[PDB]
């Protein structure tokens, strides 16, 4: 017959689990529902539901009256909601995993081959019906084409938020630590292992190549002296694979600790900006600690960018994309009191989600000149020849793309956006709406309401049969944002919970680590608290320009 | 000058941190201590030392008056008492963990190189003038002969508590998952990685090796037919990496997962056990679970033995070694209300304080037959030959060595506990007094103190000049027992909490994983609950023999 799980069943996180030839049971252990599919509410359960105000109105609160905001920030109140926003959010993320692209059920081969993504919901059954479950055609919407009519940027659609490239390189830059799919293993397996902020496109992904890097000297990465400016050195004094056009492979080409920021002119902009941080910390330490050996200092002055790179991320970065008038507050003190696991497995779906492409706008201006993708794709000298302020300040100017509601991508980078398509479809994700329900939304009933505009709806509508057969990607990138938004509310309420849980799931939040001694004393330990965009920035260049997560005014 | 930190000034967990030339300063956050030293108790901490009773006295509370523990572990207490043992000893251990060989420390890399034990104390500095510490002479004492006076069994030391051989193997095999220390990369580092009860000593420690072992129809254990009965197979069907003699290396040779069980009968014994243990689970589930592939077949069985394991351990293991009259319960929902972190890193001095080669008696008895050192090690045949109910049966009834208490290693194993004392100090392991400290205990004074008793007293007094420098590994054989135990004050107190957080700090054990569904159901879930070292034998074999961690009567 059909394999019951295919229906979806279980509700609320219960587990589908195939019993005899053709029947199925949930497992509700601790889902605060009972019953045959787990939707018999418990007594708490059934007050926190009806008390729950929705994601919107929740959003709009902390969108709107400042003066309320600016009374509750100035109190401890800040800390309040701050640890509200911590757990409740973190918790919807199964910790120690769960499943992964070869396991639909928790095993040990999943709990211990760090070589996996993890997923959230189970794949759909090899044997199902329908592609995606039960609904929906047989063929899918060709990938191509998809794209070519809902995400093929028609005019720029600047982010409405202010956001600009000097947060979108950020952005990639960051995430590229712990997105690494790899290559040879194929999709649903990453080189990213530590699978969170290790720092491991800064030191490397592996032991061998972090060795490379180094100096070797009071605790120093290697580097090179161009124009009485440092930059990382080239291949020539650090030989290390590192993905380039074959060409100026000596000189001109540089290495870095991620394979593939040779590439663009913002990424290599970052890690000389991280890189030109890692030596100014040792220095401060060598002052301190005289006695120390050069591993000393590497693995602390490590520790120290660790804890720089979440307090600008949570205090800066997400607090530009939030827009939120509640002040984001990175402390981990605040989950000493909690029930927090102090680990973090980088998920398929938040690869998955994290395809933020759009941003990208459509040609680079800096200053008077303005570059073509063509011209800016691979240029080996770009970063040379400007010099990081005045790239930082570029950055800093320009705009870039409301994510989520569609039609925003630049025609070059298209076909990134096809292959998310394709290998959601390979790594056999479940429908749009299940995601919906399995992080506390309602699923949406029809397309219309999925996008509030008729054209899309009813073409998508003709293309896919049925809004539970809409795919997670396109999902995501085709609803609604609400006013005023980057993107929408799917992409919030799916994207919060993994980007917590990979700040605060690192083990130097942890109680164990979170101590002076780990940073070598007081000087270490206040760099991290007193860290900023803009410091990262102007300690490290002759100069101090614009460098902002937003565009001026 | 002489490195500050050599003097251990650091008390209560604080951590000792080189400034400038040649200062100090000490960690003191969160130690519920401040001053220079850590020594200045909080309020909260000076109320709890005050009101803390000593170690010795809650183990005779534990040890004596079955009247009210009769009543007690017929009531809830027994899990209110279960639930603090399981926290305060827990957290006495590092989670994340802390150091390793070459980080006194933390680090990412001490955090993310999972092929290091870590240390719960660092080393001692390279810079000390005596080799550990401050204290002693430089020498310190010829290992081999520190054994041959105060370790070397003269006559057999029966253990007080009925302690059996069939408990001594189960002890070996059961660690020997965890304690895999590499040969090629050296001591301090370790092929079981998995760090815990992952069952990688019938898994193997590596996926192609699993491989190997796998039949890959209904996700049985490959196997053969001797006599009629079932055993692991040869490795002319299962060829992987197991340390044989040369000499008959294909059949009478046997593959097990871990590369070392096919020398000791008692090891393979064991082996034989939980193979037989894991088709019985499969056939249960392909019942239940038509539809089911080979791969989850066999990752679910796993998932079963690992919980088996566990629930053995700590509730009949456990049991029998504490000789409490509180009786140990194992139930992972008692740690749902607390903050623990579930996940485990196997220590090295953890890896010292298992050395319980003392166990091992003078000869071993087979009912009629006693075979000698000589022919028991390496027997190929005496496995197959006497058949796994009668091997039961013959450990079962045999005693073992009182592991503390000193002069009861037999001579044949002497060596390893020299080995274990050369290690400790390639690895640098601060003295046994340091230790004590942080494990809650107060610094012993006198030699005479160590072990009540003035000959070995004044001759380690003059072998090692100073209590202070007393090593780790003979501080822990060498001190007196409690009244009628298998070992002293210190190897409970130090043994406990790296034990608990073995135990618990597996997934399984977490609320995401300790689920019917995640055992594949009712029956699964069951077996992990009502488990027994009685039934893992008897539901295994056709006949049922004795079988028991004590002696009979
Ligand atoms: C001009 C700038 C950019 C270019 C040229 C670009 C291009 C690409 C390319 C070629 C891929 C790999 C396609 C594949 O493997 O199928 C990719 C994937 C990806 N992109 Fe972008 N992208 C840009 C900006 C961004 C931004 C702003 C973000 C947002 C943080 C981002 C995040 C990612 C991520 C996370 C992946 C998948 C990585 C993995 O699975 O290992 N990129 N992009
Ligand atoms: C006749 C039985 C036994 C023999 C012949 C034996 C012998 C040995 C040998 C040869 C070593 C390795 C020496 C070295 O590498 O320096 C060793 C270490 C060890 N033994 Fe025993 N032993 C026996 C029983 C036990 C028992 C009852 C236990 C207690 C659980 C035990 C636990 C260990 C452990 C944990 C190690 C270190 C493992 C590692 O670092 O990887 N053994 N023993
Ligand atoms: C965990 O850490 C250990 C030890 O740090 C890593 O193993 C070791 O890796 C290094 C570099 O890969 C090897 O060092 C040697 O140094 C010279 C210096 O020029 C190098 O050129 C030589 O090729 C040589 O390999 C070392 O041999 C190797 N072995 C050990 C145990 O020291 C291990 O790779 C780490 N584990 C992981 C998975 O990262
Ligand atoms: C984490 O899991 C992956 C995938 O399970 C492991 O990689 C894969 O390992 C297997 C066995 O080592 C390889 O399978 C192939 O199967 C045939 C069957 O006879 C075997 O004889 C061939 O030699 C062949 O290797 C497979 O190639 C390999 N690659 C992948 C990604 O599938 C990986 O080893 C695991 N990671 C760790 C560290 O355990
Ligand atoms: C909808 C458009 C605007 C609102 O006007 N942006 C957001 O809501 C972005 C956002 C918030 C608020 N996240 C938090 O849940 C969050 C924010 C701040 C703190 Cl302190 C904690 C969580 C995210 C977590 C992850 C994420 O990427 C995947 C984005 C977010
Ligand atoms: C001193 C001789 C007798 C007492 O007569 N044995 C013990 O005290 C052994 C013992 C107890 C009690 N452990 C618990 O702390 C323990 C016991 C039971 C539970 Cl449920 C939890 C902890 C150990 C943890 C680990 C360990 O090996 C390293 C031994 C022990
Ligand atoms: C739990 O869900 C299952 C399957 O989704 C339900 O079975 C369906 O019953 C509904 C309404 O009673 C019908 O629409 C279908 O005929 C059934 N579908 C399938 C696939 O079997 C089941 O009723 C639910 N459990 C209960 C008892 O409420
Ligand atoms: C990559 O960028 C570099 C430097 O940014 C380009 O060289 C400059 O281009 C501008 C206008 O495009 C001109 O003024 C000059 O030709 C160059 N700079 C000056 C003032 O000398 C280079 O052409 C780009 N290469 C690629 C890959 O397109
Ligand atoms: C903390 O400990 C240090 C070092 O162990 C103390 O320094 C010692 O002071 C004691 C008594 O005052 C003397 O025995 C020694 O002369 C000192 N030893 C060393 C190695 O310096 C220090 O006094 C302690 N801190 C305080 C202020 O109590
Ligand atoms: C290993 O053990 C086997 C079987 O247990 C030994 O063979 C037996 O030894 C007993 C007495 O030692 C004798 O009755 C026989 O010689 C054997 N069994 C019978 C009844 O046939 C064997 O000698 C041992 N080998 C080693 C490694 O010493
Ligand atoms: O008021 C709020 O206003 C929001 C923005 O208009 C809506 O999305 C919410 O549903 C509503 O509750
Ligand atoms: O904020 C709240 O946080 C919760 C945790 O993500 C969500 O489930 C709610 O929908 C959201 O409104
Ligand atoms: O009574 C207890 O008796 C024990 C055993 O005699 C002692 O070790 C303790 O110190 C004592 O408090
Ligand atoms: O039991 C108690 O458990 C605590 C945790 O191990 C110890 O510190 C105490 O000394 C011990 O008596």
């Amino acid at each position: 017959p059909v394999n019951p799980c295919c229906y979806y069943p279980c509700q609320h996180q219960g587990i589908c689990v195939r019993f005899g030839l053709d029947r199925y049971q949930c497992d509700c252990t601790r889902t605060g529902y009972s019953g045959p599919n787990c939707t018999i509410p418990e007594i708490w359960t059934w007050l926190r539901t009806t008390l729950r105000p929705s994601p919107s109105f929740i959003h709009f609160l902390l969108t709107h009256g400042r003066w309320l905001w600016d009374f509750v920030n100035a109190t401890f109140i800040r800390d309040t909601l701050m640890r509200l926003v911590l757990t409740v959010r973190s918790n919807l993320i199964p910790s120690p995993p769960t499943y992964n692209i070869a396991h639909d059920y928790i095993s040990w081969e999943s709990f211990s081959n760090v070589s996996y993504y993890t997923r959230i919901l189970p794949s759909v059954p090899r044997d199902c019906p329908t592609p995606m479950g039960t609904k929906g055609k047989k063929q899918l919407p060709d990938a191509e084409f998809l794209s070519r009519r809902f995400l093929l940027r028609r005019k720029f659609i600047p982010d409405p938020q202010g956001t600009n490239l000097m947060f979108a390189f950020f952005a990639q830059h960051f995430t590229h630590q712990f997105f690494k799919t790899s290559g040879k293993m194929g999709p649903g397996f990453t080189k990213a292992l530590g699978h969170g902020v290790d720092l491991g496109h800064i030191y490397g992904d592996n032991l061998e190549r972090q060795y490379q890097l180094r100096l070797f000297k009071d605790g120093k990465l290697k580097y090179q002296m161009l124009n009485g400016e440092v930059y990382p050195p080239s291949v020539e004094e650090a030989p290390v694979l590192m993905h380039y056009p074959r060409g100026i492979p000596p000189q001109s080409q540089m290495a870095v600790g991620q394979e593939v920021f040779g590439l663009l002119p913002g990424l290599m902009l970052y890690a000389t900006i991280w890189l030109r941080e890692h030596n100014r910390v040792c220095d401060l330490l060598k002052a301190e600690h005289p006695t120390w050996g050069d591993e000393q200092l590497f693995q602390t002055a490590r520790l120290i960018l660790i804890g720089e790179t979440i307090k600008i991320v949570i205090e800066e970065y997400v607090q530009q994309l939030s827009g939120y008038f509640l002040q984001l507050k990175f402390d981990p003190e605040l989950l000493f009191g909690a029930q927090f696991q102090y680990r973090n497995r980088i998920a398929m779906e938040f690869n998955q989600l994290y395809h933020w492409h759009p941003l990208m706008p459509d040609s680079f201006r800096v200053g008077p000149q303005d570059y073509s993708y063509e011209q800016f794709l691979f240029n080996t000298s770009m970063l040379v020849d400007y010099g990081v302020e005045a790239l930082v300040d570029a950055f800093s100017r320009q705009p870039a793309g409301r994510i989520g509601g569609g039609r925003n991508i630049d025609h070059h980078i298209l076909h990134v956006a096809v292959d998310v398509i394709k290998e959601s479809r390979v790594l056999r994700l479940q429908p749009f709406n299940e995601y919906r329900k399995r992080f506390g939304m309602k699923p949406y009933t029809s397309f219309q309401e999925l996008t509030g505009e008729k054209e899309m709806a009813a073409e998508l509508e003709e293309l896919y049969g049925d809004i539970d057969a809409l795919e997670f990607y396109p999902g995501l990138l085709l609803e609604k944002c609400h006013p005023n938004s980057i993107f929408g509310e799917s992409m919030i309420e799916m994207g919060a919970p993994f980007s917590l849980k990979g700040l605060l799931g690192n083990p130097i939040c942890s109680p164990e680590y979170w101590k002076a001694s780990t940073f070598g004393g007081e000087v270490g330990f206040n760099l991290v608290k007193t860290a900023t965009l803009k410091k990262l920035v102007c300690l490290n260049t002759k100069t101090c320009p614009y460098v902002s997560f937003h565009v001026p005014d």
